[PDB]
């Protein structure tokens, strides 16, 4: 079968761990597509992204220091993204590229499961390299999902990842 | 754990190649961090694809129809067997600068040499067709020692107007009514049409009532993987070829040039002919 192909944005890209979770995820649930690396230098995040939707690639994550400037060349951004400012996931439907931000929701999610509380009291390091781990864990989950449709085993992602940290 | 290159497809459509099949096995028996994938670009989205591909960093695609032109004046430079051909089937990206390659020629070339076990020295050969198939095995058998290379095609004209482009001391042009009459003055005859191919298989290339015994007969059709015509040819007592090393050493070549490394082509073609038979 055709897989689809889907990848992290950004600059430097080469140490991220988002295709070994991203990559088992997807042979998990059976998902033909496979999870690259692409290293965009400033200056053509708007041929990167206007080349995503002309070679068909499926979906891909926005890391530093694109987060800001692929915005300009969607085609539609979530308003929560909007508000941020920044988009770290962008979905390829059929030639319509929409951005969102799952950083945050990530971070949230993964305190109150990793911590087992809830925000409802007062209302931890993201850096993994509690830690930034469940975070990475989670904002890759959640775009996961919604290229997919399938909430991904978030457990074996952060086993993988902290086998690989180690 | 290291970073996978990209390479892949761009084509409309491109879903029917056996590129990835090929290569991405070639990379896993070779320990090659890569993966070769398909993309498909419409007509007129091809500057797009290709800027896509500069500024993703995609290390390099093959390019098939309807592409193969339109992709040059995106490329910063073109190999002069390709510029002759007029037509780009392999890109390597270097770090920005984007070159392209044409492997029609040699894949051809040298997939008979391995698979006949025969050197090209003295022997005459006749191309059959005179289209964008032919150009670059016409081209590559030029430059070989071959005694002569000539051309027939269905419209004369044009296998006049692309032995212009030739030698003319070692090829001549016919009309396929005049290869059959003297069909019995090569060594070697290739069709490189797509008569006789899926579906349209009852007909053949041209009559191989004038064929020698022993001679070569290759066809570059491998769908079906032996056409009336190649079967007619091995009754008349010729040895036979179909196109599967063709599609096999374009793939090998393309792969040997983006890599560095020569893939075992023989287990690319146990992949390619049970894909082909299943
Ligand atoms: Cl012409
Ligand atoms: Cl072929």
């Amino acid at each position: 079968h055709m897989e689809k192909v889907y990848g992290l944005i950004g600059f430097p890209v080469e140490h991220s761990l988002s295709p070994l979770m991203h990559n088992d995820a997807f042979a998990r649930l059976g998902i033909p597509a496979r999870y690259h690396l692409f290293s965009v230098e400033p200056g053509q995040v708007g041929a990167a992204i206007a080349g995503v939707r002309a070679l068909g690639i499926a979906g891909v994550n926005v890391t530093i220091p694109h987060k800001l400037a692929v915005i300009p060349f969607l085609d539609e951004v979530d308003e929560h993204a909007r508000r941020i400012g920044a988009v770290n996931t962008i979905i390829n439907n059929d030639g319509r590229l929409v951005g969102y931000n799952t950083d945050g929701l990530g971070y949230v999610q993964a305190l109150e499961e990793e911590m087992n509380i809830t925000l409802d009291g007062k209302r931890s390091d993201i850096i993994y390299n509690q830690n930034g781990v469940g975070m990475l864990v989670y904002q890759g989950a959640l775009a996961f999902e919604k290229w997919t449709g399938q909430w991904p085993d978030v457990n074996r992602m952060k086993q993988l990842v902290i086998e690989a940290l180690r």
